[PDB]
Protein backbone atom coordinates (compact mmCIF):
# COMPACT_ATOMS: atom_id res chain seq x y z
CA UNK A 1 0.00 0.00 0.00
CA UNK A 2 2.88 2.70 0.62
CA UNK A 3 4.74 1.82 -2.68
CA UNK A 4 1.23 2.26 -4.53
CA UNK A 5 0.51 5.40 -2.88
CA UNK A 6 4.53 6.14 -3.34
CA UNK A 7 3.96 5.55 -7.40
CA UNK A 8 0.00 7.51 -7.66
CA UNK A 9 1.57 10.57 -5.90
CA UNK A 10 4.53 10.87 -8.36
CA UNK A 11 2.57 11.65 -11.36
CA UNK A 12 -0.89 13.78 -11.98
CA UNK A 13 -3.99 12.09 -10.98
CA UNK A 14 -6.72 14.17 -12.37
CA UNK A 15 -8.18 13.98 -15.67
CA UNK A 16 -8.39 17.65 -17.24
CA UNK A 17 -12.01 19.13 -16.86
CA UNK A 18 -12.88 18.40 -20.48
CA UNK A 19 -13.07 14.56 -19.62
CA UNK A 20 -15.73 12.38 -19.54
CA UNK A 21 -18.23 12.61 -16.31
CA UNK A 22 -17.40 9.79 -14.20
CA UNK A 23 -13.29 10.33 -14.24
CA UNK A 24 -11.11 11.20 -11.61
CA UNK A 25 -11.89 14.53 -10.57
CA UNK A 26 -15.21 14.76 -12.15
CA UNK A 27 -17.77 13.03 -10.20
CA UNK A 28 -21.04 14.08 -8.81
CA UNK A 29 -22.44 13.46 -5.59
CA UNK A 30 -24.19 10.02 -7.00
CA UNK A 31 -20.92 8.72 -8.39
CA UNK A 32 -18.54 9.43 -5.51
CA UNK A 33 -21.04 7.36 -3.21
CA UNK A 34 -20.70 4.36 -5.40
CA UNK A 35 -16.69 5.39 -5.46
CA UNK A 36 -16.66 4.92 -1.67
CA UNK A 37 -19.49 1.90 -1.67
CA UNK A 38 -17.59 -0.13 -3.88
CA UNK A 39 -14.27 0.31 -2.07
CA UNK A 40 -15.61 -1.03 1.08
CA UNK A 41 -17.19 -4.22 -0.54
CA UNK A 42 -13.58 -4.45 -2.07
CA UNK A 43 -12.00 -3.94 1.11
CA UNK A 44 -14.39 -6.52 2.58
CA UNK A 45 -13.58 -8.55 0.36
CA UNK A 46 -9.95 -8.81 1.29
CA UNK A 47 -8.80 -6.47 -1.44
CA UNK A 48 -5.62 -4.65 -0.92
CA UNK A 49 -4.04 -3.67 -4.05
CA UNK A 50 -5.84 -1.85 -7.33
CA UNK A 51 -8.09 -0.15 -4.88
CA UNK A 52 -7.05 3.46 -5.80
CA UNK A 53 -9.60 5.65 -7.47
CA UNK A 54 -8.63 5.77 -10.80
CA UNK A 55 -8.77 1.62 -10.91
CA UNK A 56 -12.16 1.74 -9.04
CA UNK A 57 -13.72 4.49 -11.63
CA UNK A 58 -12.51 2.99 -14.23
CA UNK A 59 -14.86 -0.63 -13.41
CA UNK A 60 -17.93 1.78 -12.26
CA UNK A 61 -17.72 3.26 -16.08
CA UNK A 62 -18.02 -0.24 -17.42
CA UNK A 63 -20.93 -0.95 -15.70
CA UNK A 64 -22.87 2.16 -15.42
CA UNK A 65 -21.91 2.53 -11.76
CA UNK A 66 -23.90 -0.31 -10.67
CA UNK A 67 -22.02 -0.85 -7.37
CA UNK A 68 -22.80 -4.57 -7.66
CA UNK A 69 -21.71 -5.47 -10.95
CA UNK A 70 -18.32 -3.29 -11.19
CA UNK A 71 -17.52 -5.43 -7.96
CA UNK A 72 -18.15 -8.60 -9.84
CA UNK A 73 -15.85 -7.29 -12.50
CA UNK A 74 -13.40 -6.07 -9.88
CA UNK A 75 -13.13 -9.55 -8.57
CA UNK A 76 -13.32 -11.91 -11.75
CA UNK A 77 -10.09 -9.61 -13.12
CA UNK A 78 -8.28 -10.00 -10.00
CA UNK A 79 -9.09 -13.97 -10.14
CA UNK A 80 -7.92 -13.69 -14.27
CA UNK A 81 -4.80 -12.03 -12.54
CA UNK A 82 -4.30 -15.28 -10.45
CA UNK A 83 -5.18 -17.86 -12.77
CA UNK A 84 -3.34 -15.63 -15.35
CA UNK A 85 -0.08 -14.93 -13.98
CA UNK A 86 -0.38 -11.32 -14.66
CA UNK A 87 1.30 -10.04 -11.77
CA UNK A 88 4.52 -11.68 -13.26
CA UNK A 89 3.90 -11.56 -16.63
CA UNK A 90 6.89 -9.04 -17.59
CA UNK A 91 9.58 -11.07 -15.82
CA UNK A 92 8.10 -14.74 -17.17
CA UNK A 93 7.02 -14.08 -20.91
CA UNK A 94 9.27 -13.42 -23.26
CA UNK A 95 8.70 -12.71 -26.97
CA UNK A 96 11.26 -14.00 -28.51
CA UNK A 97 9.60 -13.83 -32.21
CA UNK A 98 8.58 -10.54 -32.17
CA UNK A 99 11.53 -9.51 -34.94
CA UNK A 100 9.72 -12.61 -36.88
CA UNK A 101 6.03 -11.65 -36.54
CA UNK A 102 6.48 -7.71 -37.08
CA UNK A 103 7.21 -9.07 -40.93
CA UNK A 104 3.82 -10.25 -40.24
CA UNK A 105 1.94 -7.69 -38.15
CA UNK A 106 3.34 -4.50 -36.93
CA UNK A 107 2.26 -3.68 -33.43
CA UNK A 108 3.66 -1.13 -31.67
CA UNK A 109 3.55 2.51 -29.30
CA UNK A 110 5.36 5.16 -31.17
CA UNK A 111 4.74 8.44 -28.98
CA UNK A 112 1.74 10.50 -27.70
CA UNK A 113 -1.56 12.07 -29.64
CA UNK A 114 -1.96 16.22 -29.03
CA UNK A 115 -3.68 15.15 -25.98
CA UNK A 116 -1.05 13.05 -24.50
CA UNK A 117 -2.69 9.60 -24.86
CA UNK A 118 0.90 7.20 -25.56
CA UNK A 119 -0.33 6.21 -29.74
CA UNK A 120 -0.87 2.11 -30.76
CA UNK A 121 -0.23 1.43 -34.16
CA UNK A 122 -1.14 -1.77 -36.39
CA UNK A 123 -0.77 -2.71 -39.80
CA UNK A 124 -3.18 -5.64 -41.09
CA UNK A 125 -2.71 -5.67 -44.61
CA UNK A 126 0.39 -8.69 -44.49
CA UNK A 127 -1.39 -10.60 -41.96
CA UNK A 128 -0.88 -14.53 -42.62
CA UNK A 129 -1.90 -16.52 -39.47
CA UNK A 130 -0.68 -19.90 -40.78
CA UNK A 131 2.87 -18.61 -41.53
CA UNK A 132 2.56 -16.99 -38.27
CA UNK A 133 1.80 -19.88 -36.17
CA UNK A 134 5.19 -21.37 -37.56
CA UNK A 135 6.77 -19.47 -35.03
CA UNK A 136 4.01 -17.76 -32.72
CA UNK A 137 0.40 -19.59 -31.06
CA UNK A 138 -2.45 -17.42 -30.56
CA UNK A 139 -1.85 -18.08 -27.17
CA UNK A 140 1.18 -16.55 -27.21
CA UNK A 141 0.15 -13.52 -28.68
CA UNK A 142 -2.37 -13.47 -26.19
CA UNK A 143 0.26 -13.16 -23.55
CA UNK A 144 2.12 -10.53 -25.70
CA UNK A 145 -1.16 -8.81 -25.54
CA UNK A 146 -1.00 -8.74 -21.69
CA UNK A 147 2.37 -8.40 -21.19
CA UNK A 148 1.98 -4.69 -23.10
CA UNK A 149 -1.18 -3.66 -21.24
CA UNK A 150 1.02 -4.45 -18.42
CA UNK A 151 3.70 -2.23 -19.57
CA UNK A 152 1.26 0.42 -20.79
CA UNK A 153 -0.07 0.56 -17.19
CA UNK A 154 2.58 0.39 -15.21
CA UNK A 155 4.91 2.54 -17.28
CA UNK A 156 3.89 4.08 -20.12
CA UNK A 157 0.46 6.04 -18.93
CA UNK A 158 2.49 7.49 -15.65
CA UNK A 159 5.03 9.28 -17.66
CA UNK A 160 2.58 10.11 -20.24
CA UNK A 161 0.75 11.26 -17.24
CA UNK A 162 4.03 13.81 -16.38
CA UNK A 163 4.44 14.96 -19.96
CA UNK A 164 0.96 15.82 -20.27
CA UNK A 165 0.53 17.49 -16.88
CA UNK A 166 -2.97 15.82 -16.03
CA UNK A 167 -3.91 12.19 -15.67
CA UNK A 168 -3.67 9.88 -18.63
CA UNK A 169 -5.83 6.85 -19.03
CA UNK A 170 -6.31 5.58 -22.17
CA UNK A 171 -4.44 4.99 -26.02
CA UNK A 172 -4.97 6.11 -28.97
CA UNK A 173 -5.27 3.57 -31.28
CA UNK A 174 -4.46 3.86 -35.62
CA UNK A 175 -5.23 0.42 -37.25
CA UNK A 176 -4.04 0.37 -40.66
CA UNK A 177 -6.56 -2.05 -43.00
CA UNK A 178 -4.02 -0.94 -46.48
CA UNK A 179 -4.11 -4.31 -48.41
CA UNK A 180 -6.55 -7.00 -46.12
CA UNK A 181 -9.14 -8.75 -47.80
CA UNK A 182 -12.87 -9.64 -46.17
CA UNK A 183 -11.01 -13.68 -46.18
CA UNK A 184 -8.20 -12.56 -43.84
CA UNK A 185 -10.10 -10.54 -41.50
CA UNK A 186 -12.42 -13.34 -41.18
CA UNK A 187 -9.45 -15.63 -40.50
CA UNK A 188 -8.27 -13.86 -37.12
CA UNK A 189 -11.81 -13.49 -36.07
CA UNK A 190 -10.38 -15.89 -32.81
CA UNK A 191 -7.36 -13.58 -31.75
CA UNK A 192 -9.49 -10.15 -32.15
CA UNK A 193 -12.37 -12.56 -30.15
CA UNK A 194 -9.96 -13.23 -26.95
CA UNK A 195 -8.00 -10.04 -27.52
CA UNK A 196 -11.03 -8.52 -26.47
CA UNK A 197 -12.63 -10.23 -23.92
CA UNK A 198 -9.15 -9.18 -22.62
CA UNK A 199 -9.36 -6.12 -23.17
CA UNK A 200 -12.89 -5.45 -22.26
CA UNK A 201 -13.03 -7.44 -19.05
CA UNK A 202 -9.69 -7.15 -17.75
CA UNK A 203 -8.37 -3.71 -18.78
CA UNK A 204 -11.53 -1.83 -18.62
CA UNK A 205 -11.71 2.02 -20.13
CA UNK A 206 -8.16 2.11 -21.59
CA UNK A 207 -9.03 2.81 -24.89
CA UNK A 208 -9.33 6.71 -25.74
CA UNK A 209 -9.50 6.91 -29.67
CA UNK A 210 -9.85 4.20 -31.98
CA UNK A 211 -8.72 5.22 -35.79
CA UNK A 212 -9.14 2.52 -38.33
CA UNK A 213 -7.72 4.28 -41.78
CA UNK A 214 -7.17 2.83 -45.31
CA UNK A 215 -11.06 0.93 -44.58
CA UNK A 216 -12.19 -0.82 -47.29
CA UNK A 217 -15.50 0.26 -49.12
CA UNK A 218 -17.25 -2.89 -47.35
CA UNK A 219 -15.65 -2.62 -44.28
CA UNK A 220 -16.60 1.01 -44.09
CA UNK A 221 -20.16 0.33 -45.44
CA UNK A 222 -21.16 -1.66 -42.65
CA UNK A 223 -19.34 -0.33 -39.87
CA UNK A 224 -21.56 2.77 -40.51
CA UNK A 225 -24.80 0.62 -40.86
CA UNK A 226 -23.93 -1.31 -37.28
CA UNK A 227 -23.23 1.63 -35.69
CA UNK A 228 -26.49 2.17 -34.23
CA UNK A 229 -25.90 -0.51 -31.81
CA UNK A 230 -22.69 1.27 -29.89
CA UNK A 231 -22.57 3.39 -27.31
CA UNK A 232 -22.76 6.94 -28.00
CA UNK A 233 -20.06 7.79 -26.17
CA UNK A 234 -17.92 4.17 -27.75
CA UNK A 235 -19.23 5.63 -30.94
CA UNK A 236 -17.37 9.25 -30.20
CA UNK A 237 -14.19 7.46 -30.15
CA UNK A 238 -14.04 5.78 -33.32
CA UNK A 239 -13.30 7.04 -36.53
CA UNK A 240 -13.36 5.04 -39.75
CA UNK A 241 -11.06 6.87 -42.83
CA UNK A 242 -10.53 6.02 -45.75
CA UNK A 243 -7.19 6.56 -47.96
CA UNK A 244 -7.05 10.43 -47.55
CA UNK A 245 -6.56 9.68 -43.28
CA UNK A 246 -3.25 12.22 -43.00
CA UNK A 247 -5.16 15.32 -42.06
CA UNK A 248 -7.64 13.83 -39.87
CA UNK A 249 -4.49 12.15 -38.28
CA UNK A 250 -2.89 15.78 -37.73
CA UNK A 251 -5.46 17.18 -36.16
CA UNK A 252 -4.66 14.51 -33.03
CA UNK A 253 -1.18 14.36 -33.20
CA UNK A 254 1.27 16.73 -33.64
CA UNK A 255 2.99 15.92 -37.16
CA UNK A 256 6.25 15.72 -35.04
CA UNK A 257 5.28 12.60 -33.39
CA UNK A 258 2.99 10.98 -36.30
CA UNK A 259 5.22 8.38 -38.63
CA UNK A 260 6.49 10.16 -41.72
CA UNK A 261 4.61 6.81 -43.61
CA UNK A 262 1.06 8.06 -42.14
CA UNK A 263 1.47 11.98 -42.91
CA UNK A 264 3.91 13.44 -40.39
CA UNK A 265 7.38 14.01 -39.77
CA UNK A 266 8.57 11.11 -37.27
CA UNK A 267 11.02 9.30 -38.08
CA UNK A 268 13.16 5.75 -36.71
CA UNK A 269 16.75 4.53 -37.44
CA UNK A 270 13.28 0.22 -37.24
CA UNK A 271 9.74 1.48 -36.28
CA UNK A 272 8.39 -2.04 -36.07
CA UNK A 273 10.58 -2.88 -32.96
CA UNK A 274 10.54 0.29 -31.17
CA UNK A 275 8.98 1.72 -27.85
CA UNK A 276 9.44 5.24 -28.38
CA UNK A 277 7.38 8.10 -26.13
CA UNK A 278 8.34 10.17 -23.07
CA UNK A 279 8.62 6.83 -20.94
CA UNK A 280 12.14 6.82 -22.57
CA UNK A 281 13.02 10.35 -21.32
CA UNK A 282 14.40 10.50 -17.80
CA UNK A 283 12.68 13.95 -17.43
CA UNK A 284 9.19 11.52 -17.42
CA UNK A 285 10.10 8.37 -15.50
CA UNK A 286 9.42 8.13 -11.69
CA UNK A 287 9.83 5.83 -8.76
CA UNK A 288 8.45 2.52 -11.24
CA UNK A 289 11.52 2.82 -13.38
CA UNK A 290 12.48 2.85 -17.13
CA UNK A 291 9.41 0.49 -19.29
CA UNK A 292 11.08 -3.05 -19.90
CA UNK A 293 11.56 -3.62 -23.64
CA UNK A 294 10.20 -6.55 -25.52
CA UNK A 295 13.38 -5.76 -27.59
C1 LIG B 1 -8.29 -1.86 -28.24
C2 LIG B 1 -7.14 -1.40 -27.35
O1 LIG B 1 -7.45 -0.10 -26.82
C3 LIG B 1 -6.30 0.72 -27.02
O2 LIG B 1 -6.34 1.92 -26.79
C4 LIG B 1 -5.12 -0.07 -27.49
C5 LIG B 1 -4.33 -0.45 -26.24
C6 LIG B 1 -3.21 -1.43 -26.58
C7 LIG B 1 -2.63 -1.97 -25.27
C8 LIG B 1 -1.52 -2.96 -25.57
C9 LIG B 1 -2.16 -4.17 -26.23
C10 LIG B 1 -2.87 -3.83 -27.55
C11 LIG B 1 -3.58 -2.48 -27.66
C12 LIG B 1 -5.09 -2.62 -27.85
C13 LIG B 1 -5.60 -3.70 -28.83
C14 LIG B 1 -5.49 -3.77 -30.16
C15 LIG B 1 -6.13 -4.96 -30.88
C16 LIG B 1 -7.18 -4.43 -31.86
C17 LIG B 1 -7.84 -5.57 -32.64
C18 LIG B 1 -6.75 -6.34 -33.37
C19 LIG B 1 -5.77 -6.90 -32.35
C20 LIG B 1 -6.50 -7.91 -31.45
N1 LIG B 1 -5.14 -5.82 -31.56
C21 LIG B 1 -4.25 -6.43 -30.53
C22 LIG B 1 -5.81 -1.29 -28.07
Amino acid sequence: TQQEKEFLESYPQNCPPDALPGTPGNLDSAQEKALAELRKLLEDAGFIERLDDSTLLRFLRARKFDVQLAKEMFENCEKWRKDYGTDTILQDFHYDEKPLIAKFYPQYYHKTDKDGRPVYFEELGAVNLHEMNKVTSEERMLKNLVWEYESVVQYRLPACSRAAGHLVETSCTIMDLKGISISSAYSVMSYVREASYISQNYYPERMGKFYIINAPFGFSTAFRLFKPFLDPVTVSKIFILGSSYQKELLKQIPAENLPVKFGGKSEVDGLYLSDIGPWRDPKYIGPEGEAPEAF
